[PDB]
């Protein structure tokens, strides 16, 4: 089997992407934020505290003839940005782009933090990291991809995120028309439960490539690209007027600037992030200070190849017995 679904930016900055997902019988379609950085599929629901729902579409398990309460199971997740949600668990049929999984754990939110309430466009998250990170207790549950894997034509999914445009998540096949050149594969460590790999270096604009190992994760749930302070300082030093602002929370730059590209290495291959992709717009409405899309990881503990980086590539998440990541230009 295969599946293919369009993913759409939630706003004009590509802050996140939503993909329609069919849950239950008859189908309830919710727009979920496919997340390479977590292993829980959770949804706003008829159980979510009413004051914490503000425009999201909810899953109502009592209206699904295939929903079953997973007795005793609870979940609670705290994400790297300080957001959180928790609740109980149903199993139900979940379909993405024509690919159907029966008995998928659907984690129903009883509580969500303010940033989840304030995003009316995101009805939940569909985790695509390794199932070892799933938070369901006392019996950890499998991700949608893990459940679908055996049925797929090939045990892979691909992320083709658009710049200010829709893109595609495919399951079970590699669309050879969706990228240019060849796909370069690189080793993955699953020891932390993430799609963790090592970039071979970077360049700023037309500058020379610096060969240096940069360990990080391929996280489509992070908006930005978080890299070591040395790398980030070298990037922003090429933008007149750019500075790190403690009050704003990162590097900012004059909105009148033209940003240089940023290149990252994948083995001997190179992925070029155009400068435009690094512009996240005014820090507040009407400001001439703009927020940068490349930021320091120094306070995180891990480097993060988020949407800024991934949207410049066609990315293969290869879930073979020894997982690997593939990157192609497009
Ligand atoms: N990947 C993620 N998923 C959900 C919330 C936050 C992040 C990243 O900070």
């Amino acid at each position: 089997s295969t599946g293919s679904a369009t993913t759409t930016p939630i706003d004009s900055l590509d802050d996140a992407y939503i993909t329609p997902v069919q849950i239950g019988t008859p189908a309830q379609t919710l727009n979920l934020d496919f997340d390479t950085g977590s292993s829980d599929l959770w949804v706003f629901s008829s159980e979510t505290t009413a004051s914490e729902v503000d425009g999201q579409t909810i899953y109502t398990p009592s209206k699904s003839t295939t929903a079953k309460l997973l007795s005793g199971a609870t979940w609670s997740i705290s994400y790297g940005d300080g957001s959180s949600s928790s609740g109980d668990v149903y199993t139900d049929t979940v379909s993405v782009g024509g690919l159907t999984v029966t008995g998928q754990a659907v984690e129903s939110a009883k509580k969500v933090s303010s940033s989840f309430t304030e995003d009316s466009t995101i009805d939940g998250l569909l985790g695509l990291a390794f199932s070892t990170l799933n938070t369901v207790s006392p019996t950890q549950q499998k991700t949608f991809f893990d459940n679908a894997k055996a049925s797929l034509d090939s045990p892979v999914f691909t992320a083709d995120l658009g710049y200010h445009a829709p893109g595609t998540y495919n399951f079970g096949f590699i669309d050879t028309t969706a990228y240019t050149g060849s796909i370069t594969y690189t080793a993955v460590s699953t020891k932390q439960g993430f799609w963790e790999w090592t970039s071979t270096g970077y360049a700023v604009g037309s500058g020379t490539f610096k060969s240096t190992s940069i360990d990080g994760i391929a996280d489509t749930g992070t908006t930005l690209l978080y890299l070591p302070a040395t790398v980030v300082s070298a990037y922003w030093a090429q933008v007149s007027g750019a500075k790190s602002s403690s009050s704003v929370g990162g590097y900012v730059f004059p909105c009148s600037a033209t940003l240089p590209s940023f290149t990252f290495g994948v083995g001997s291959a190179r992925i070029v992030i155009p400068g435009d992709y690094i512009d996240f717009g005014p820090i507040s409405t009407g400001s001439s200070s703009c927020f940068g899309g490349i930021q320091s990881s120094a306070g995180i503990g891990i480097n993060i190849f988020g949407d800024v980086a991934l949207k410049a590539a066609f990315v293969v998440f290869n879930g073979a017995t020894t997982p690997t990541l593939g990157f192609a230009s497009k």
